[PDB]
RNA sequence: UGAAUACGUUCCCGGGCCUUGUACACACCGCCCGUCACACCAUGGGAGUGGGCUGCAAAAGAAGUAGGUAGUUUAACCUUC
């Protein structure tokens, strides 16, 4: 397909070196992505600091980078056949459903809650 | 064959430099404080008790000395003896 995306994707699937394994799993299921991906890249996560003398989970931005590559995580962390559950999670994703996208929500309701922490 | 991730240095651990405080120098796993317990010693208080010394007020009154004297007695002087 000739994306860096893509190639990041498989290399996130991949286990123990096995690129073959897992570059056909990818590109199966990819044959039953960028928009998929987009209803998972978060915008906002918590952290944590020593504030002084306790641990706050402070909100931050996600720089975009970052964004794909969380929402790959989440995508192949939920969906983990393979090709017959990677194409199930990576479907629901475009459905807004399932558990990568719930991960989009799941943490910006942590950092919705954290709000009065943004700044300081 | 073949990744992911590193914003960053707050935090944890180990280490380096400068500075500062220190009652530490076996060097913080340092030093060190008081009670209570135990041993011993000296010392204070204490119903008191027994000794030493001594103040004051009296009693007492040996010897001596001085004063006064009925009484007693008496070589040196005097004498009508």
């Amino acid at each position: 397909f000739k994306s860096e995306l893509l190639a990041k994707f498989v290399n996130i699937l991949m286990v123990d070196g096995k690129k073959s394994t897992a570059e056909k799993i990818v590109y199966t299921a990819l044959d039953a992505f960028e928009e998929a991906l987009e209803n998972v890249r978060p915008a906002v996560e918590v952290k944590s600091r020593r504030v002084g003398g306790s641990t706050y989970q402070v909100p931050v931005e996600v720089r975009p980078v970052r964004r794909n590559a969380l929402a790959m995580r989440w995508l192949v962390e939920a969906a983990r056949s393979m090709a017959q559950r990677l194409a199930a999670e990576m479907l629901d994703a475009s459905e807004n459903k399932g558990t990568a996208v719930k991960k989009r929500e799941d943490v910006h309701r942590m950092a919705d809650a954290n709000k009065a922490f943004a700044h300081y």
